């Protein structure tokens, strides 16, 4: 009797809602919501079924008290007119009691909403599904001194005052929308005003709302929005469609931001920065996410989702758009590698684990569990493959046809694919499998130069996943090139064209590609630009990898050669540590890294990436009976070797980076590149010479010229067993006690430390006056960081597992979304060595045994355990 939602069961709704008129009467403590729905029968005579979980005060049909039944979270009216009719629902909400941060809730003494995916039903009774689109008008009444700012979607068309100190506003959004895009804000908030003029000459008023204290940190977000608006015009030909665009910052928020039409609501983390309190990465994040939410105005809002299985239709596409925006801003190659690295570090384990799902899932119990790395980041890689197959011009032809066909509609992934296919006159039927088949495809490649042909044989395979065993061959673009003995590009003939690069389109289980007219011995460069989201196996020698790393023209393949050398070095460490003998010499790797360190032609941020070692999760990919501490030990040994071996050169590279930064402490991509390299150097220095922390501490103020430097130094020393580490962290918390986003950084350092005493420091931090478990940013920073802290989470005595399971249980009582994300710390369960596996299963069984456990957490626990 447990409810599962299946894509195969989709049916159009029995009723449409043409008009949604809302009235909010905000009081202390309760808010009363009145709705009036103009309902249009589609299947005449069916019962009207409304979703809702708010306290119900009354229901009318055509103005008279309705005969209805309330059952669970539904309201059913059996006796429906056969003609257009209205329904009026009155509900009552206590927003200060709402710690789920879905629906209408309080934060910092103000009121905010979050409705995606199914939060609107926590406000009123509604047909709360995204293929039902309605024109909203929203009236808000509140005390003026307490709630001077009253916002909802669209245009402000009326307002006024009452003699008792109350005031009101009325907002009309002329664009039909699904309920998940509804927003309301009521509060005492400061505003920052700006504008943008569209290419048709229309001014758009821009308003950012923040606390009074936070206002000085919102400027970069405003600038980023104007950049995003211009970019969507120049790159996609897309113009904004209202004369007002509002953004509201909120400190209590389950995700990063939300694209509500004309009234975006952002986590403070993705809108507030200055150089004193935010890192360069934080600035890049604001640019990315402000872009993302604005880009949803077309890819999400103007064209929306038929059903929640199609989430990647808007999210994969909009992530692709924010990636392209950021790459067009600056540093495209480095940013592309950053994106690839995040996918392989976080999404690949998802696809290999118990919660693996297709980009377009076929079923779900709780839709909030499917806002995933797969739907978003793999979703974006799928959209990018259209770009790779079609080119920018062809891709834009597809976009044009997509909007022509589907503006104002709620559609499917299939419709996006068809627009791409039809606009370009190409068959993309096989491409559909990128949406329906889960798992990381594995390509096995072999190469031979015989006659004057380089014959590249490639096989593909996709593993069964828990949802599906049968996996058919997919359409996989493999971008390639060839290097001669001196690492020079070598031209070849393919499909009657002589070039140095080609896209090989693998569509069968096994294919041979003939690169003809090759006049010299070659080493192939494969999967350039990470041209498909796959695992590629090709037999490279260490010397082949050094060649690629030294001379290849593609950023990804150069970086992947280094990643491979690191991976092989860790594997060699695993072996020696296991045999109880001396560590390997790693002579070739050390020679390779020396070259990278000493190369002054390398981009600084690219050099920093070449000096990064794959994470433990990457290293144990594909393994069984995993002891995570053995992998941690082997990785730490490699980092120690790199730190100590090159210690003088790490200091020298640091000095060179400092000189080039040139005291330009504000955010810019140029200065940030130097600081990124500097922070890599700091990490290695303080590994090799932990005593250097006292030298750092002595001159801390001189060093602390922005938060990128403070964060970089505190990160570097965070695992140091000196008392000074603890003192510097305490001083950081004191300095920045009043800045909640910097206190998030403090708590992340507490939870992530490799020091031996981290569990007890974490437990003390739970009682820190600036910590709140009910704040998702804080919970994520402290507890989330601890759950990803390999030696502590995976402690042999099980203390890490017991602690995280305790917190899943505690958090689930008020915020199931946060708890269900946290409990995925346990996803490695069935791949662990027996002792830890036993303890993880005990932890999961204890979570399962909780009375009233959320559907959110229960769905995840079932996938891991059952
Ligand atoms: N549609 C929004 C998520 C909806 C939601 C559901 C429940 C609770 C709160 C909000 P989004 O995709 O635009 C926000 C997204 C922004 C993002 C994602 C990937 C890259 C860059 C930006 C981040 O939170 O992952
Ligand atoms: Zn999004």
């Amino acid at each position: 009797s447990k409810t599962v939602h299946y894509l195969k069961d989709y049916q159009t709704p029995a009723y449409h809602i043409l008009k949604t008129d809302l009235h909010f009467d905000i009081n202390e403590p309760q808010t009363v919501v009145k709705s009036r729905l103009t309902v249009e029968p589609q299947r005449v005579g069916e019962p009207l079924v409304l979703d809702g979980s708010a306290k119900l005060l009354s229901v009318k049909i055509n103005g008279a008290a309705a005969d209805y039944v309330l059952e669970g979270e539904t309201l059913t009216i059996a006796g429906v007119p056969s003609e257009r009719f209205t329904v009026e629902v009155e509900t009552e909400i206590l927003p200060a009691e709402n710690k789920s941060l879905m629906g209408l809730y309080a934060s910092g003494g103000n009121l905010f909403t979050q409705c995606e995916p199914e939060g609107f039903r926590k406000i009123t009774f509604y047909i709360d599904r995204p293929d039902v689109m309605s024109k909203f008008t929203t009236t808000i009444v509140a005390d003026k001194k307490r709630y001077p700012v009253l916002l909802s979607n669209g245009n402000k068309i009326d307002g006024g005052e009452f003699s008792d100190g109350r005031h009101w506003v009325k907002w009309e959004d002329p664009f039909s929308k699904p309920s998940y895009l509804f927003a309301l804000v009521a509060g005492d908030l400061a505003v920052t005003e700006d504008y943008f003029t569209t290419m048709s000459g229309r001014n758009v008023k821009i308003e950012f709302y923040t606390t009074e204290a936070d206002k000085p940190k919102v400027g970069f977000a405003v600038e980023s929005l104007k950049n995003a608006m211009k970019w969507d015009e120049t790159r996609f030909g897309l113009e904004y469609d209202l004369d007002i665009f509002m953004v509201v910052a909120v400190g209590d928020f389950n995700m990063g931001a939300m694209e509500n039409k004309g009234l975006n609501i952002f986590n403070t983390k993705f809108v507030l920065a200055d150089s004193r309190t935010a890192t360069d990465t934080d600035f890049e994040g604001i640019e990315s996410v402000v872009g993302h939410e604005y880009f949803h105005n077309w890819t999400g809002n103007r064209v929306t989702c038929r059903d929640w299985f199609q989430l990647s239709l808007k999210e994969g596409l909009t992530v692709f758009r924010d990636q392209e925006f950021s790459g067009d801003r600056a540093s495209r190659a480095v940013r592309r590698i950053e994106n690839i690295r995040l996918l392989r570090q976080h999404q690949f384990p998802e696809d290999a684990g118990p919660t693996a799902h297709p980009v377009r899932p076929a079923s779900y119990e709780e839709m909030n569990n499917f806002y995933t790395m797969t739907v978003y980041e793999k979703g974006a890689e799928v959209v990018r493959m259209y770009h790779t197959l079609l080119g920018e011009e062809g891709f834009q032809k597809g976009m044009k046809l997509y909007f022509q066909r589907h503006d104002g509609q709620a559609v499917t992934c299939d419709d996006f694919r068809a627009a791409m296919a039809d606009a370009n006159g190409i068959n993309l039927d096989q491409f559909a499998l990128w949406y329906s088949q889960a798992g990381t495809p594995v390509l096995e490649a072999e190469g031979r130069l015989k006659n004057n042909i380089f014959e590249l044989t490639v096989k593909q395979t996709v593993p069964p996943t828990p949802d599906m065993t049968d996996k058919q061959p997919m359409m996989i673009p493999v971008k390639v090139g060839l290097l001669n003995r001196n690492g020079e590009a070598v031209a070849f003939d393919y499909q009657g064209k002589r070039a140095t690069e080609a896209v090989l389109l693998l569509t069968e289980a096994e294919q041979t590609f003939l690169l003809e007219g090759v006049t010299e011995a070659v080493v192939p460069s494969l999967l350039r630009g990470f041209s498909a989201p796959v695992h590629l196996n090709y037999p490279y020698s260490d010397d082949d990898l050094l060649l690629l790393l030294a001379h290849d023209s593609d950023a990804f393949t150069r970086w992947e050669a280094a990643q491979t050398l690191y991976r092989r070095a860790v594997a060699a460490n695993l072996a020696t540590l296991s045999d109880g003998v001396e560590l390997p010499k790693h002579e070739k790797l050390l020679a390779a890294v020396e070259k990278v360190i000493s190369d002054d032609l390398l981009d600084n941020a690219f050099k920093a990436l070449l000096l990064g070692v794959p994470s433990e999760a990457e290293l144990w990919d594909g393994a069984e009976n995993i002891d995570p501490l053995r992998y941690h030990q082997a990785r730490e040994a490699l980092l120690d070797t790199l730190a100590v071996h090159f210690l003088p050169k790490w200091h020298e590279l640091n000095r060179q980076a400092a000189k080039q930064e040139n005291q330009s402490y504000e955010y810019s991509p140029e200065a940030a590149g130097w600081r990124t390299l500097r922070n890599v150097c700091r990490a290695f220095v303080l590994r090799a010479d932990p005593a250097h922390i006292e030298t750092v501490a002595e001159k801390y103020g001189e060093m602390a010229q922005n938060m990128t430097h403070e964060w970089g130094i505190l990160s570097a020393v965070n695992g140091n067993e000196s008392d000074t580490r603890n003192r510097l962290l305490a001083q950081f918390a004191d300095k920045f006690s009043d800045d909640a986003l910097v206190m998030d950084k403090y708590f992340a350092l507490v939870g992530s430390s490799r020091r031996s005493d981290t569990l007890q420091q974490v437990r003390t931090a739970l009682q820190h006056p600036k910590f709140s478990l009910e704040n998702p940013n804080k919970a994520r920073s402290l507890i989330g960081s601890f759950s990803r802290n390999v030696p502590h989470f995976h402690a042999e005595d099980g203390s890490g597992y017991r602690f995280i399971a305790d917190k899943v249980i505690e958090i689930d009582r008020f915020n199931p979304q946060v708890a269900a994300r946290l409990v995925q710390a346990f996803n490695l369960c069935n791949k662990l060595e027996p002792h830890r596996k036993n303890l993880v299963k005990q932890a999961l069984q204890r979570i399962r045994a909780q009375e009233g456990l959320s559907k959110d957490v229960g769905e995840i626990v079932g996938k891991i355990l059952d």
